[PDB]
DNA sequence: CATTAGA
DNA sequence: TCTAATG
C-alpha cells in the first residue's frame, strides 16, 4: 500500500504504456499481474532478485525493479515519458470517442493536437465529434449542488411520461459525493422484466422527453436499453451557462432493478466484501441477480427482490444506507 | 462483460 | 461480421 509503492506504481506505468502506444497485450499483461503481486507483498522489496522470486516476475522486470531501486529513475521511463508520439496517444486518447485504437491512426496521419483534430473534424465519427466539442466541459467534475439540480429535472419528467417508471441516480452521488464525473439513471419499469419481451418506446419514451424540454442535447448512442448521451442545465437567468455534462440511461427489468441499483451504487469495495460476504451466508451475488448456493459446489435459483433491503436480508446483514456504503 | 457504432 | 470504445 505504500511499502510497494514507486513499485507498483512504475510497473503501473510500463503496462500502460504497452498496452497503449504499442500493441503489446502481453507485456502489458506481465506488468499488471506482477504489479499486482508485488503490491500484495507484504515486505520491502530490497532487489530484483528479492520480487523476483514472485510469481509472474522474471528477469525482465527484476531488471527493472533494479535501476528503479538503485536510482530513482527509469531509463525507459525517462525516455516514454519524453517522447512525442507517445505523448500524443496518451492526450488524443482524453477525448471521448478516441481509444487507443484511433489514437494511434491520428497520430500516424498526424494529428497530434486539439486543434488539429478540428482541422480534420471529418476523419471523426460522431461520437468522437461531440467529444471533441465538448472536450473542456468533458473533463470538469460535477457538483452535488447541480446533480440534485439534474436529478431534480429527470425524475419530473419521467414521472411525467409515465407514472409506472422507477428511477435512480445511482454512483458516488448516490453515496453522497460532493461531485460526480456523470450522471447514471437506472430505469425500470413494472411492465419490463427478465421475460416479458422488451418494449424499447420504454427507454425512447423518456429520451425524447428529455430533449423535448432541453436537458439531452447531444445523443452518443442510443439503443435499445442504453441511451448514453449529453445534457445541461438551463442556463437561467443570463450571465452563467451550464457546462454539458455526460449522461447515460439504461432501462432494466423491474425484476431485477435493487441488485443493479444495489451494484452501480457501490462503492467497488463495498460490493465486493458485500459480495464475498454473501458467499459464507450461502449466496451468491451479481448485477442482475442473487442466488442461494447449492452444496455440490455450485447452485442456480434467483431469489426474489423488492427493495435493496430483501438482499440485505437475504445475506442477514445491516443494511447499509448508501452514505456509508463506502466500503 | 455487455451494449452500440461503424464499415 | 468483427472490432472499437464506454461504462
Ligand atoms: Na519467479
Ligand atoms: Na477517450
Amino acid at each position: 500500500e505504500t511499502l510497494n509503492g514507486g513499485i507498483t506504481d512504475m510497473l503501473t506505468e510500463l503496462a500502460n504504456f504497452e498496452k497503449n502506444v504499442s500493441q503489446a497485450i502481453h507485456k502489458y499483461n506481465a506488468y499488471r499481474k506482477a504489479a499486482s503481486v508485488i503490491a500484495k507483498y507484504p515486505h520491502k522489496i530490497k532487489s530484483g532478485a528479492e520480487a523476483k522470486k514472485l510469481p509472474g516476475v522474471g528477469t525482465k522486470i527484476a531488471e527493472k525493479i533494479d535501476e528503479f531501486l538503485a536510482t530513482g529513475k527509469l531509463r525507459k521511463l525517462e525516455k516514454i515519458r519524453q517522447d512525442d508520439t507517445s505523448s500524443s496517444i496518451n492526450f488524443l486518447t482524453r477525448v471521448s470517442g478516441i481509444g487507443p485504437s484511433a489514437a494511434r491512426k491520428f497520430v500516424d496521419e498526424g494529428i497530434k493536437t486539439l486543434e488539429d483534430l478540428r482541422k480534420n473534424e471529418d476523419k471523426l465519427n460522431h461520437h468522437q465529434r461531440i467529444g471533441l466539442k465538448y472536450f473542456g466541459d468533458f473533463e470538469k467534475r460535477i457538483p452535488r449542488e447541480e446533480m440534485l439540480q439534474m436529478q431534480d429535472i429527470v425524475l419530473n419528467e419521467v414521472k411525467k411520461v409515465d407514472s409506472e417508471y422507477i428511477a435512480t441516480v445511482c454512483g458516488s452521488f448516490r453515496r453522497g459525493a460532493e461531485s460526480s464525473g456523470d450522471m447514471d439513471v437506472l430505469l425500470t419499469h413494472p411492465s419490463f422484466t427478465s421475460e416479458s419481451t422488451k418494449q424499447p418506446k420504454l427507454l425512447h419514451q423518456v429520451v425524447e422527453q428529455l430533449q423535448k424540454v432541453h436537458f439531452i442535447t447531444d445523443t452518443l448512442s442510443k439503443g435499445e436499453t442504453k441511451f448514453m448521451g449529453v445534457c445541461q442545465l438551463p442556463s437561467k437567468n443570463d450571465e452563467k451557462e451550464y457546462p454539458h455534462r455526460r449522461i447515460d440511461i439504461r432501462l432494466i427489468p423491474k425484476d431485477q432493478y435493487y441488485c443493479g441499483v444495489l451494484y452501480f451504487t457501490g462503492s467497488d469495495i463495498f460490493n465486493k466484501n458485500m459480495r464475498a460476504h454473501a458467499l459464507e451466508k450461502g449466496f451468491t451475488i451479481n448485477e442482475y441477480t442473487i442466488r442461494p448456493l447449492g452444496v455440490t459446489g455450485v447452485a442456480g435459483e434467483p431469489l426474489p427482490v423488492d427493495s435493496e433491503k430483501d438482499i440485505f436480508d437475504y445475506i442477514q446483514w445491516k443494511y447499509r444506507e448508501p452514505k456509508d456504503r463506502s466500503e
